[PDB]
């Protein structure tokens, strides 16, 4: 079987993408952030502290005839940005675009950090990294993808994120009408639990392609592109007036400038990120300084191919026994 769902940017900057997901019987529809950088399906719920909820749709297990409390199980997660949440665990039926999984672990948030409370458009996360990163204790739980793998026609899902426009998450099949040319596949290391791969190099604008290995993760749950300091310096050196700002915490540039494109290598193929994709607008309302979509990974410890890069391509997450990542222009 297969599944297909539309994903929609939450704001005018493509800061995140939400996808409707049906939980429980009868269905309770929540808009979740599909995150290939984590492995927990957690939701705002009727158990979440009342002061920590500001407009989100909540999951109510007491109204679901298929929800079962997973006795003794707890979860606690901390994200690379300092976000955090925790609670208990239910099992319930979960459907994504027609694709249904029974007995999926649904982690009910009892406490959420402020960054989640202030985001009224995101009702929770659906993790799509490898199940070894799941935080449920004492019994680790499988992701939605891992539980659906056996029933899928093909053990793959694809991300087709839009630039200021809706996109598509497909489960179980590859839409050959959604990309141009061929798909270039590259090896994935699962040793850290991520969709970790190695890019073959980069180029800035119309400049020479620099062949160099960049190890990083494909993360739909991260907004920006985080690359080594040498690469990021070479990019912003081509933008007049650009500078790294300690008070802002990243590279900023004059909003009147035009940004060059950024190319990254996938094997022998090249994915081109248009310069417009790197513009994330004024650092504050009315400011003439704009925030850059390519930032240094030095403070993070790992390079992250976030939405800025991924939305420039059709991306195949091949969860075969030897997992691979496929990239294609679109
Ligand atoms: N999108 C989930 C995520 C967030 C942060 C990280 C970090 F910081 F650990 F790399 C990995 C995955
Ligand atoms: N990378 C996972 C993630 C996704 C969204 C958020 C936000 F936007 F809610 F802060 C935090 C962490």
């Amino acid at each position: 079987s297969t599944g297909s769902a539309t994903t929609t940017p939450i704001d005018s900057l493509d800061d995140a993408y939400i996808t409707p997901v049906q939980i429980g019987t009868p269905a309770q529809t929540l808009n979740l952030d599909f995150d290939t950088g984590s492995s927990d399906l957690w939701v705002f719920s009727s158990e979440t502290t009342a002061s920590e909820v500001d407009g989100q749709t909540i999951y109510t297990p007491s109204k679901s005839t298929t929800a079962k409390l997973l006795s003794g199980a707890t979860w606690s997660i901390s994200y690379g940005d300092g976000s955090s949440s925790s609670g208990d665990v239910y099992t319930d039926t979960v459907s994504v675009g027609g694709l249904t999984v029974t007995g999926q672990a649904v982690e009910s948030a009892k406490k959420v950090s402020s960054s989640f409370t202030e985001d009224s458009t995101i009702d929770g996360l659906l993790g799509l990294a490898f199940s070894t990163l799941n935080t449920v204790s004492p019994t680790q739980q499988k992701t939605f993808f891992d539980n659906a793998k056996a029933s899928l026609d093909s053990p793959v899902f694809t991300a087709d994120l839009g630039y200021h426009a809706p996109g598509t998450y497909n489960f179980g099949f590859i839409d050959t009408t959604a990309y141009t040319g061929s798909i270039t596949y590259t090896a994935v290391s699962t040793k850290q639990g991520f969709w970790e791969w190695t890019s073959t190099g980069y180029a800035v604008g119309s400049g020479t392609f620099k062949s160099t290995s960049i190890d990083g993760i494909a993360d739909t749950g991260t907004t920006l592109l985080y690359l080594p300091a040498t690469v990021v310096s070479a990019y912003w050196a081509q933008v007049s007036g650009a500078k790294s700002s300690s008070s802002v915490g990243g590279y900023v540039f004059p909003c009147s400038a035009t940004l060059p494109s950024f190319t990254f290598g996938v094997g022998s193929a090249r994915i081109v990120i248009p310069g417009d994709y790197i513009d994330f607008g004024p650092i504050s309302t009315g400011s003439s300084s704009c925030f850059g979509g390519i930032q240094s990974s030095a403070g993070i410890g790992i390079n992250i191919f976030g939405d800025v890069a991924l939305k420039a391509a059709f991306v195949v997450f091949n969860g075969a026994t030897t997992p691979t990542l496929g990239f294609a222009s679109k």
